[PDB]
């Protein structure tokens, strides 16, 4: 599907339909809803297809205003490392030359004349820096209008289907998108029509997650830094917004607090007459549902498709309760993993949380002891995000959608 | 070649100075070469010198071996502290969360207490290696005493013979590859009680010692630089497994690096001809260099006459001085911007000269007519330096080894 035009085609649904990777984008999350009906423009717009373009323009120019801003950090980290150097000579000496007593006079002398050239250094680089800044005050400038025509983009929305289910498998925010904000702002404009949304915790998730829980405890609002600064851009599309004081902290803790936080499941479910719908981000294994118990001290049970449903329920609270308390990165918190990819029987079983959202699938994986079909006499069905790997399995679905 | 594992059977007069150009932090090269120049003798009581000899040989390969398995030791609870202070961070960190958590929180507490036990299990058994290793270090501190105790009787064995040589090191008489630095030491003290001149050029591998010595005196580990690897210094830590074990106190290190050692150390050297200057130095390096050095160091240079450059190079040791006595000589030698000190640039020894000093490696494109002139205004230049794999052709160009 081409998600940069006005839908043509559409899609009734049948209760529920789950998005399998967002890539951060929020044109594909907006083309999503419309292609679902979900979302409609309101009567007054005539012109579908130009309406839809404007904000396609807004997210571009945006675009390219975060990727300016990642040069921009680059070469920030670049020149601090020489300030660092120059810094870290210029205060040993300084204190040297502060412990001077009148005794000591050629000394002050001495420690004077070798600290001159690094201070010179020093002024130089920190003002190639200031020149950066300079450049970033600059892109401070420019955010605000982009950020006003989507606004007035957004006034030209209404909700059509509240009766849906939607399912968000992962990648939402902290992606190769644009901004979250965005995405933020249309899952609040979701929130506030009463829809039903539900997203599954995944790796560029955690990495939101784990910015945010910092910022509320006074550390910058910045991530992990496991996956690079390109691949996470459009939580950078955020974090830039909140930097420049383009939007107030406020703002973003509405609507992560309303709007994100109570959608995060570790996996999801439905129930059919005859078996159990598993939703998780990445492709996993049954036998992790057990293992993420352990950890969270969930007594696990699968005697029957309701039992498994509980346990599911169960997990997911104790998620929100590590959620409610700004706490959820103590569970992804593990060193000692080589390949959170490809985690070993011993590391799965130590950080199951970060298997279920870093896991990716191979052949070596599959195998028939992996994902069963049916279990304790009911059918098990699997759906994931997006995965290279392309399973044989008739009810496992591997979801671009 | 020499034999310095067995007692000297040759032996050889002095013309006033006398330069060995690599130590190697062995102790075995500094005897023998005291032996065979007539500096030491052995006392006329002991009859088979050759036997005494052997002793003070064994003696230092058994304590090599010692420090061998130090090294093995530290290594390993290096790494296991490693895990200690992960682990333990996280003990405090939860435990801060719980000391956080209010009455109200039942199940949160309950989560939290049971994410706690198994990071405690892998502090337990983590702290448990490292108690065994810690036995066995001190399993090695039973016995270093009694190398000590045999290399007190060897140094009761000597006597002086020659006063009227000047003796000059020309680097890495400690920190090196080299079993102990404290028998070094304990032989520059004995040189120094007996009047003897005695200059030692300070190299890459001095600094090394001498940067753990200034961190060791205002209070800090006495750890070294770093930048050679511990088993190329590994005569350090020959002396600081004695430091640490209290074989040996504090004050006895000190006493003797202050009066034996300290006061020895020349960046350069020189003696005067009736035409001209000799230059000794530990790294191949450049006349104009020299120049630099005063540029760093603020002393007024002057080369006009063999006098001048004899006074400058005085002045230059003097404010080394100064830099000694107060412990900040790593001021002049940490400068992380440099990219490569064997082959520094124009700009980078200009900035720091004296790390060009002690670590230049010449090869066939440093040799160049500019680079060491052998007449220069008004009189002869003679170049010295350690060793190093390069040879040079000129006549007045010497490559100790």
């Amino acid at each position: 599907i081409d998600i940069y035009n006005y839908p043509n085609e559409f899609e009734d649904n049948l209760g529920s339909i789950s998005l399998g990777d967002l890539h951060g984008n929020a044109i594909k999350l907006i083309h999503f809803l419309f292609r679902h009906k979900i979302i409609k423009f309101k009567t007054e717009i005539i012109n579908f297809h130009e309406a839809y373009q404007q904000f396609v323009t807004i997210y571009e120019q945006y675009d390219d205003m975060v990727q300016e801003y990642l040069e921009i950090r680059t070469l920030l980290q670049l020149i601090q490392i020489k300030i660092t150097n120059a810094q870290q000579r210029i205060l040993d000496i300084e204190q040297k030359l502060s412990l001077a007593t009148d005794h000591q006079k050629e000394f002050s002398q001495s420690l004077l004349q070798l600290k001159k050239p690094i201070e010179a250094n020093l002024q130089m680089a920190e003002k190639s820096k200031a020149g950066l800044e300079e450049k970033l005050s600059g892109l401070k400038t420019r955010l605000p209008s982009c950020i006003e025509r989507f606004n007035k983009f957004m006034t030209q929305i209404e909700i059509n289907d509240i009766k849906t289910l939607i399912r968000l498998l992962g990648d939402e925010v902290a992606d190769r998108g644009s901004c979250d904000y965005f995405t933020l702002r249309i899952l609040d404009f979701l929130y506030q029509n009463q829809i039903a949304i539900k997203i599954i915790l995944s790796n560029h998730g955690y990495e939101f997650i784990h910015a945010y829980e910092k910022l509320v405890v006074g550390q910058p609002f910045k991530p992990k830094g496991y996956i690079g600064d390109i691949q996470i851009k459009s939580f950078w599309g955020l974090q830039l917004l909140l930097e420049q004081s383009v939007i107030t902290e406020e703002e973003l803790r509405s609507l992560v607090e309303r709007a994100y936080k109570p959608t995060l499941k570790i996996i999801d479910y439905s129930l059919s007459e005859d078996g159990i719908t598993l939703y998780s981000h990445a492709p996993i294994r049954f036998d992790s549902i057990r293992m993420a118990a352990s950890q969270l001290g969930v007594t696990y049970n699968d005697s029957t498709k309701e039992a498994l449903a509980e346990t599911i329920d169960q997990l997911n609270a104790q998620l929100q309760i590590y959620m409610k308390n700004n706490m959820l990165h103590l569970l992804f918190e593990n060193n000692e993993i080589n390949d959170p990819t490809n985690m070993t029987d011993e590391e799965r079983n130590a950080s199951p949380l970060i298997y279920l959202v870093w896991n990716r699938w191979n052949e070596s994986k599959e195998v028939e002891n992996a994902r069963p079909g049916k279990y304790n006499g009911y059918f098990v069905t699997y759906v994931h995000g997006h995965d290279p790997f392309q399973s044989p399995l008739t009810y496992v679905y591997n979801l671009d959608t």
